[PDB]
């Protein structure tokens, strides 16, 4: 079979392309999600191999924008639909698609690519490093009272339709995400996918429901997305809770936790430092399971390092090795702080030796460079450099998982 | 008719400990009671006695804890906090803690530490959760390391407790200056930590000890673990693994993971940033459950803040409120960095308002001050203060739980 | 917020949709449509915020069998919900005052409410008066005692239409001796026999059995659903009744000897279901007892005079009604097997109790003596509680009617 | 008033099948009823009708089965054996089977075959369990092969049902002469075997087809399987329906394809042979659990012809005193002389060597049950020394019989 | 420094066995170690010692096994195969097995046998799985027999170990000539098999013994089992062994266990895959049957081993045998065998079948068909028709079964 590397040509090609990706993951095509995700799909970013009659490998990317530590919003390739047919494994198709993709990503001005760890077929390859984690939070709602000093405010709550939700939630989201690195901008089209009452999740629980929190003056200041799972021990499956101030956030959670016929609540994909964890008076009642979320592939190292901000002053020379794309290998001087950042090639002595994968892992402040060094994955060349750089690459607010893609 | 008093003699000690186990619905563990007597100070074991039996207890061990920066300071290790079920909610627990904190203050100890598993006083009296632990587990067949992990030329021997105790203290003493939260281990504390307790034999099996030797014969790592034979589901329950360099640590874990007839491994009480988590190539194969470990009660706030070091420079004024011990309330100027730290009463404008409980929570660098502020528990009074203070109160190495007490 | 009743059919479906939504469920369209046929819109009250319903409380006009066989009108309260954004604001209490007042003005002396209406469990003077049993076990372990006469009867699996031509007459014949059961019009039979999608997913399509005497007379029936194996095939019995002991036992034996069945379940049976005593080895038939029907007495003197009593009783009851204080008072009850009267008196009181606890003992399913030993009922003169407890009992325990 | 009759028309056919599914506590599977109609002969589908509904059923398909030695003989594939619960234990099952067995012999079929899952007549009427099946399962990561197993240079493609049916029949036809118990598959039987039944979609997922190609392009192996995506930890499963190959390399390579598939945790093959080659390819047998259970029951209706139609693992000259309780006209004393290349059977007056029932004779007929074990159990009686041992070996076969496609 | 040596004295023995249990993640079973010493030959227990503890072990018992055809030949019962986890993949297992197999051959033992539960060397060194066992289990209420099964006039008695040991050996000795794979049981081996081990007491209960008597008083059957009391009601019986000298005593003894009052479930681990109980039960689906490996065979003297057993039918085949671990056994062998004869010698005639010594061992006890190994690609047919004839001859009408544990 002669394989052709090409992009999606038309709409029937798109549906066949997406059908093959679901098939590799042992799943039927989710037609409702395929239709709503088409609205922000760029066909010339959806590449793959075709054997003349079917798609045998895929790799796509969405043009998105991600918040960096410090609040800067930079373009990012949201990589998705990474599959190879099981009949075509270990034949170079994944490598070829990824080489073409990273080259196209770099030419578009995107300094990095981001990829959910659940894209298991390329986990930990090609320079992708796990940079963000998520927490699954769960527990009995009767055991999740808040600490008494938590102010709930004078707010009110209303369960509303999707249309009403989408008229207020975007403004709330836009206001909070500058302080939540890892979150991504949501156009109207991305909100449509994020709030879709997908058939897949209805079967797991129930129809999606939307809540809005109002200040006393009527201003929308919080929202929640969740699904009920009636008893078969009724459960609430929370998709997202956000608020522009601590009272609306706490009041919205208190609303979900005080619902009468509910026994258990679950929030998959929360931040490992979700404020809910610290509102609860008795932490052992709220289980916290931590796992991978987002992998980062740095594609333009100097621009990426210069675009984010750093928790403290740092002046360090990094000997960066890029095994997959050796043209990115080089020795860079990083000068950064809270309000400034620059990165340039230098011939001075290197302070730290590390790979582009490990550099990507620490880029969002969710993985300590010091721990990678203590593990033997990163090498300190001059005393005190790793400790100072680890603090600077960290951030007081942990990165969190964006909406699924 | 109740008397507040300390333990008088050896029969009094055994009755005292028996009542503590009884409150927790357990028979007295004679082997643990016997070995822990060797470092028990009777005049630090207080309680209520009704004339014929003990009805409430609260004890403390004189220990020494590593702070962020490596300084080892004296600390009261609070233990045996019980109240009889017929005397609950009558003020006995509060009275015992007032006397205990006063004695701790009178001994010059700037802080007390308390395991969160002391459920009867969880979150009371100004104690704040400052350290977490992770339960790590998974199928050993799925826990291969990343290929760049150097295992070194080391060798391993399974040894008796006596042989283990001839090498493990020197290894432990060398690594803990970089592991805040760990406590000094005298010979007597090693005897308890390495006790082949009957309780844990029933959960799995007899304790076993491993030593890792460098090529020159130098002991550089150790492991404590118990096997749980199949009931094909044989498990290893790891109690502790440490090494003085990345190679010995990785080689010792590889030894446990490659052991024949082993199916599953479990490490309860690891660090949430346990080096093993980043050695494993496929993170989803190693489940990570995060929970409370150590609560901190600051007893001398200025001295405690001046004893630790800070991840970056900080100059912040803290308005501290102590509800339980109002004599500690006041306005303190903290000036600290990597190599210096001072804390003093000041009349300058306050930057941050918080309780002594929340101050204790961030004290070991395991809880972000920024998250406590975003939750509404801490109040920022002047712009930018919390972010700078949160970074400084953090640490590149997360604190970890010491040996149980 | 506006307190009002249902206006039309679009208002009705939105009203019912909100009730399911409060209970975290999608609307069951098939059940909503079939239940409309016995719904009176002016008995369906709720709160409306201008665009949606935020609270509901309804009632069906039904008739229930009392101890002794008397059939009295009763309000079958249903659809008690409040939106989660409007909880703890008095809406449920307001609706219940209006409903109980309307119930009293309609001449209904009492209200009945399934305990599964968890949102108002144990409030407003409702007391648990009837229990139900979930019976289950392996069919191969449920042989009957040898003296059980199965008779000469025959069985046929038949369609719903044929079932509805004979089951009402069988039902109407057995319920005079089964307190707690309610009359079933054609509309209620239509709901009771609905092949609901909800229950199809739990098991399978509804099936109907008729038991015929040797002369051809239908004398028993069964409603059940199969749950094929996923060996562990189950039968989910909804109801089995017979006009004589042979038809009842023969119909159960039919279900228990079915070839591919492993386990059987009867949820909502009587705690004194005769099946429990036909089985030779009781431990093979598990019996889990739980609340079924709550009673709210609305006109106390009329209610006690309508039922009959297992033995003679002459007692003075000091009744306290916290929710509806107009019913509070001191009542003299004189009752027996064939007579019953009740009126206000000024004589010395023998027993002090609430209307809730009075409602709990009203159907003979809860012993007044047990309520007294617990401290909920207070004896004022010696020996009164024992005599009243026996009289308020009944040789046949009350049982749960068809769901509403 | 009950009438024993055959299916009359198409509405009658659907009511007949509807009653059979109802007896087994199931709704009618419309898709399976429709595709199985294509090889259903209405005059072989008998039952009892009370004037308004079917109250008992028993059917038979005209099929052909491979015997030890490779001979393909006509066989009655008995199916749809049901009785209404209100008419059980009244002789209806016995009557239908008497009529069916008589009809089977007149059609030239020397034997009938019946899946053990037809629980209503398990072990009755002279049916004896003659073939077993194995449920194979395990973690795919633990199922590496022995290193000396040659996978060959072959290639694999996941393909549609239409393309699958263009190559799979030829592969099947080539291997089954060496797999006693397998049945010929016409296009109509392939259509049922490859149906993406709604029933099995709910248990796992949509059916999938794999073809193995040699280096020259020749199709030499195939697989039918269904994915069961994950639903605690990850646990995606593969439910294998069938894997066959014309050579050891295509067979092993096709299994290696299923076992190395990404995102798979567990694999299951229900209805495999108890001597499935996969069991011996796996390096670590304890990783592949093997549960053995009944598969096919055999009812011999023409005893002399049946023994003369199969071949025997070694030479045998034995006199069998056969007792047939249900059909006493088959009772008699038969001399069997058979081997690898010859077989004959006729009534004889010589002294009998072995006494046994036709049920027990049917159990050993396919080489899946040792005649020696039946004797040690007390079910078969040896009349002259050494007879059972020689007859047991000859009635055996180096390849165990295996379950055919479901019917 | 490591030393390869045998056990020197009794304290050395207990330290040796302690290390073997430790490798298998277990505390030493003192009661089993004591009773098994009585038939342990110290000079057959080899291992590696580092100067202060044992770091590797491999032992062998001198036993005798019944072959297809009834011949009872000496066999090495290999046991206690361990290596410390700190000494893995350094050649210790290979060295111990080279020395052990060489000693086995010099002692006149034509083969070695090894339980598959010795997981550390599963499938290595030429050992091939030759025998399987079945775990049989089900609800006793569902296990009625076929009606034509004659139970006889026998009687049953629950007896003490001493009373059991006065009759069980004679019953056992009478049935095993027809049960290939079973091994002779001296008094010392009976003592281990009937030990009321603390390990099995914890899994269920104290061992119990049953004897079946004919009408004339003759002991004709026995059973070994342990009760597991209820902990829904669910008391279990764990059967260790049931044997009878005739079909009636076997069936009656099983009927006794299945009709025992207050029992819900019965389990027989380590039965034959052709255990007679499977065919007595009227409804096979009520008796679950899980088949797994039992005994591995290592042929060390190929010509004598092939000549010592008998074959189900005549065979004249030339075997090209490859022995990778012990290449001195590699060669081309002509096997001529039948029901009453067997001979084997090296030949230069054309080979008919090519196979390894491991696969040859797998088919040796009649529990694995050579034809299936050939269809799997593990065995190669060189001339047409050879495998089919050889497979039948290597089979046997009675399947091999697992002996008592060692």
């Amino acid at each position: 079979s002669e394989l052709t590397l090409r992009t999606i040509a038309d709409e029937d090609d798109y549906e066949s392309y997406m059908a093959s990706a679901y098939s590799v993951f042992l799943r039927d095509p989710q037609k409702d999600e395929i239709e709503v995700n088409r609205k922000f799909t760029e066909l010339d970013r959806m590449i793959g191999f075709h054997d003349g009659k079917k798609w045998v490998a895929t790799t796509g990317a969405f043009s998105r924008h991600v918040v960096l530590p410090g609040g800067a919003v930079v373009p990012v390739a949201a990589v998705t639909a990474v599959t190879v047919s099981p009949t075509h494994r270990r034949r170079g198709l994944l490598t070829t698609m990824m080489r073409h993709q990273l080259a196209d990503i770099r030419s578009r001005g995107e300094s990095l690519a981001m990829l959910f760890a659940s894209e298991a077929l390329i986990y930990g390859r090609f320079g992708y490093g796990v940079a963000t984690e998520s927490a699954e939070l769960s527990g009995q709602v009767r055991e999740l009272a808040f600490r008494p000093t938590v102010d709930l405010g004078d707010g009110t709550l209303e369960e509303v339709s999707a249309e009403t939700f989408l008229a207020s939630a975007p403004a709330i989201y836009d206001a909070v995400i500058p302080g939540l690195p890892g979150q991504m901008s949501r156009t109207p089209e991305w909100w449509a996918s994020w709030t879709l009452d997908s058939e897949e999740l209805q079967k797991e629980s129930g129809k999606v429901r939307f809540v809005l929190h109002y200040e006393s003056d009527g201003t929308a200041s919080g929202f929640a997305i969740y699904r009920p799972k009636p008893g078969w021990n009724a459960e609430l499956h929370v998709q997202e809770v956000l608020g522009t101030n601590p009272r609306s956030y706490a009041r919205t959670w208190r609303y979900l936790l005080d619902m009468d016929l509910v026994r258990k609540i679950k929030y998959h994909g929360a931040s490992v430092q979700e404020e809910l964890r610290y509102l609860v008076a008795n932490h052992p009642s709220l289980e916290c399971v931590v796992s991978d979320a987002i992998q980062v592939r740095l594609v333009d190292i100097p621009r990426a390092l210069a675009q984010r901000r750093y928790a403290a002053d740092v002046d360090v020379v990094l000997e960066v090795t890029d095994d997959f794309l050796p043209e990115n290998s080089g020795r860079y001087r990083l000068r950064g702080g809270l309000d400034h950042a620059s990165c340039e090639i230098t011939t001075d002595d290197a302070d730290i030796a590390l790979t582009v994968r490990d550099l990507g892992s620490v880029y969002m402040g969710g993985v300590s460079l010091q721990v990678l060094a203590s593990a033997g994955l990163v090498t300190e060349l001059r005393a005190g450099a790793v400790q100072r750089a680890a603090t600077a690459f960290g951030w007081p607010v942990a990165p969190s998982a964006p909406d699924d893609f």
